């Protein structure tokens, strides 16, 4: 029979082995699946680990989270579609879970598919080549639970690999000369580690907002974020200051596009990550910058030379979870022949160059949240994924938008209305900067 | 032609240009020669980066190399053959120059062969393979100045990778909710962090006693090394206590296998290296234990599955810029036809059986010293490798042994015979301890 290899068990490769499972118990003859995940478990991005740089067992630590992250988005904007919150919790829990809970979630729907058997674990894909004689990939993976590497042909390969796991990491003048800590945020872990110290965090993103946040929240002495373009914007604390691009240090002290100056104990760089695939050759490697409307991808999945090769996920993101399974649904339905993609390449270039002019019609924020759920709306028509209200989904973002413009410190205090029911989600019982303890068990009582 | 590729840039793998193109200005035909860096320069360990983790490329950082590093045996022992410090420095230096001015004394080296234009930088290779059929290994690199991976073939490749870049990082209970940094050696970079901190040391080698030493001079409150195995022993200073086997932390509180306990502020986990390979398939990756006996490597260097795919620099090192060149002349003489290697691998076997009975037969420092003396000097005399003074680099070890054992923190303030005159070496312009200037501006004056 055909075999797929799936690359990453977090939630994109999670979705993609539903998907085939679902479509299974409809009486579907799938292909074979396996999944080939480098971490001990599935989670992807979600997996907590203290380790930073690389893993136990030598590879490229994938973990961006730290200890204290919370859900930075309205839960109600990525429930799976066909798996809610209340079937799987029971009842109805706050708006922004921590780290734990949402694994939680993701692990409870994958543990209900019993899809697990199609993993492999500690198993980095070490390369992937098409051969158009054969019409198959070769997939190269490393077992390192026996420390012994092998091959294996593929009718399809679908990438599901994360994109914010490899960073972008620029160098300052006195960057390397700076008596202090200077960390990605790729790498940091634990925000009281800048207990009482003055911390200069460079970036204008979710990374900037939330780990200044936490540095905030663990007892920082003072935040200072840096932009280079547009600022953050928001009413921060009163011991948080937002300055133009950093020009060098000296010492300890760091200078300002406008000339000001100011002591930091540490540098968190919130700098961003690039699309890297370090498995892959020229004529399979996606090659793109971080936006709505990724490159060279038709349906924002098929890679437009080798459109037996699907990319998931590798959209920036507001919408997630439901976003992923869009995609899955659809890859799946494209392996299956429920979908026939075009065998005119133009038509695929034409398809990502209409995604990427929209996109870049306009620069407003709910501009961008709409177009990314007109996408998902797109691809859920194309597939028997449940259709949902995403147009409330969009509602929660737009509420959640305005609490962050509102209160940035406070915005977590604060519930949507749920897409399934339209019922408001129940308060939590702690306050978020008030809320020291990360634990599920905390969260849930 | 017959072509090679090597793999990396350091020490091993510029002695290897090196030793091609001496054959070549004899007047021998030699392959042509390719030779694969990941980092922007050559020198290997010996570059300084700032970065930890991953480089600016998304490469694992090959650098373990700190600020304040100092040579850490004498300079006599490790003098190039066909070479010497005088000729490079024109005058005498100390007997422990910092790692600005070893890495200078390496380049001076390779400058004048002009071995530079067969270097590829920015050029991690991904991938080895061999194909019995047309007996070639095919080599995939990227290329990351123009973001492009290729492949091509070679008719022997020589790995020299190095063997001190992929931590052994192990897990202890606590590590995850340690309230303090916790970092390999790997990834230590300037000491001036721990100023003022109680640092716990974990290891009893190399890198246990340099870094705590670093600690130390820098103003760490107290060093509190662990071992758990044999204790380094030495005569410490009166705020660095030795313990045996770390049990656990609980918060800020490391357990000792003696019962007693320290409250800590860091913790750099000194625990050594792996072999790691990631691109290497099952019948080319070396698997060895850290020692001075390499497993599977005829002579130390020749891969005993595939004797046309060689390792430098693989063993563990008392020796090492003077070793890796004897190992370079024997591998280029290997494949020129100087030598031939056996057709039996069975013989192969038994000479690599040979070496490891022969290093186990005693556990004493200085049997360990004079076996890899022997080494040394069994290589060079199958080559056209001058000869040079062994037996003199061995008394140099002797005596540093000696002077370590006497004052572990002033060893570095000692002086030796150079192999070439017997002539003692002067004595540095300031002791080790208040030598506070890496720059090699201030160690040549
Ligand atoms: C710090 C951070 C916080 C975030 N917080 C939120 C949030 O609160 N809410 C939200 O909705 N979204 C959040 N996101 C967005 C996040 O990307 C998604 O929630 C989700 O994790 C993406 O899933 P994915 O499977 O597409 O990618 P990932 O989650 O990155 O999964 C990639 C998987 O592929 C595996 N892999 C990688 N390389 C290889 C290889 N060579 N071989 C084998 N396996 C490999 C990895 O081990 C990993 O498990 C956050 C992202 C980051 C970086
Ligand atoms: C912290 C530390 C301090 C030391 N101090 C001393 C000292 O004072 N004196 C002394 O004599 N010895 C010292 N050593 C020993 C050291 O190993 C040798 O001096 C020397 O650096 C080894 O040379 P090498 O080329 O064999 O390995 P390395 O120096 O590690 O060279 C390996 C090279 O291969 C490249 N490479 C790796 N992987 C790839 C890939 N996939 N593709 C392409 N290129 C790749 C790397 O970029 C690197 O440049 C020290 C070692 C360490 C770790
Ligand atoms: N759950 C949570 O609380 C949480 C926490 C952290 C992250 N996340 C998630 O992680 C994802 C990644 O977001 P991110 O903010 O880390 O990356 P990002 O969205 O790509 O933002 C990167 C930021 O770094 C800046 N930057 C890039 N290169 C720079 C340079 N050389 N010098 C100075 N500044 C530079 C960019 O500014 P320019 O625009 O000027 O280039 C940009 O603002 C997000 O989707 C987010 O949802 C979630
Ligand atoms: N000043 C300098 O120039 C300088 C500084 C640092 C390093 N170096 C070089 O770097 C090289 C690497 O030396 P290294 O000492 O880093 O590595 P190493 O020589 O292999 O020593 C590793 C040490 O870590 C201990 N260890 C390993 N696993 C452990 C675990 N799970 N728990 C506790 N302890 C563990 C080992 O103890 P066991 O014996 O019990 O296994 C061993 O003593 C050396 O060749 C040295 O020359 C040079």
């Amino acid at each position: 029979t055909k075999r797929v290899a799936v690359i990453g068990a977090g939630p994109s490769g999670l979705a993609q082995l539903r998907a085939f499972q679902s479509a299974a118990d409809q009486g579907a003859e799938i292909p074979e699946i396996v999944c080939f995940e480098k971490q001990a478990n599935w989670g992807g991005l979600w997996n907590y680990t203290w380790r930073t740089g690389l893993d136990e067992n030598g590879e490229p630590v994938h973990c961006s989270m730290y200890r204290y992250l919370w859900s930075n988005g309205p839960k109600e904007g990525l429930e799976f579609a066909d798996y809610s919150f209340e079937e799987h919790f029971g009842k109805q829990i706050a708006s922004y879970p921590p780290r734990a809970v949402l694994f939680d979630y993701i692990e409870g729907r994958v543990h209900k598919a019993d899809v697990r058997k199609w993993i492999r674990f500690n198993s980095p894909v070490r390369w992937v080549s098409y051969d158009a004689e054969t019409a198959k990939f070769t997939v190269t993976a490393h077992n390192h639970e026996t420390d012994s590497t092998y091959s294996a042909a593929f009718d399809h390969v679908i990438c599901a690999s994360g994109h914010f796991s490899t960073p972008n990491v620029p160098f300052y003048e006195g960057f390397d000369t700076f008596n202090g800590r200077i960390v990605h945020a790729h790498d940091f872990r634990d925000a009281r580690e800048f207990e009482g110290k003055d911390v200069l965090v460079m970036g204008a993103s979710s990374s900037a907002e939330d780990i200044g946040s936490q540095c905030w929240k663990y007892g920082a002495k003072s935040i200072t974020s840096c932009y280079r373009s547009a600022p953050m914007g928001y009413a921060w604390p009163d011991n948080w200051e937002e300055k133009p691009a950093l020009e060098k240090l000296t010492g300890k002290t760091a200078h300002f596009a406008d000339g000001s100056t100011r002591d930091v104990d540490a540098i968190i760089l919130c700098t961003g990550y690039k699309h890297f695939f370090s498995f892959l050759p020229d004529d399979l490697r996606l090659k793109t910058a971080n936006r709505l409307a990724t490159a060279d991808l038709y349906k924002g999945v098929a890679y437009v030379h080798n459109p037996a090769m699907f990319y998931l996920g590798m959209q920036d993101q507001w919408f997630t979870f439901n976003m992923f399974d869009a995609q899955a649904w659809w890859v799946r339905d494209a392996i299956l022949g429920r979908i026939t993609l075009p065998k005119d390449k133009a038509a695929m270039l034409a398809d990502v160059a209409e995604r990427e002019t929209r996109e870049e019609a306009s620069d407003d924020v709910k501009y961008a949240i709409r177009y990314q759920a007109d996408y998902v709306k797109e691809l859920v028509a194309e597939t028997d994924y449940p259709s949902f209200d995403i147009d409330g989904a969009c509602d929660a973002f737009f509420e959640w938008k305005k609490h962050k413009a509102k209160d940035i410190m406070a915005f977590r205090d604060n519930s949507y209305k749920s897409v399934i029911t339209g019922t408001m989600a129940p308060v939590h019982h702690t306050p978020w900067k008030e809320a020291l303890d990360d634990s599920m068990e905390a969260y849930l009582q």
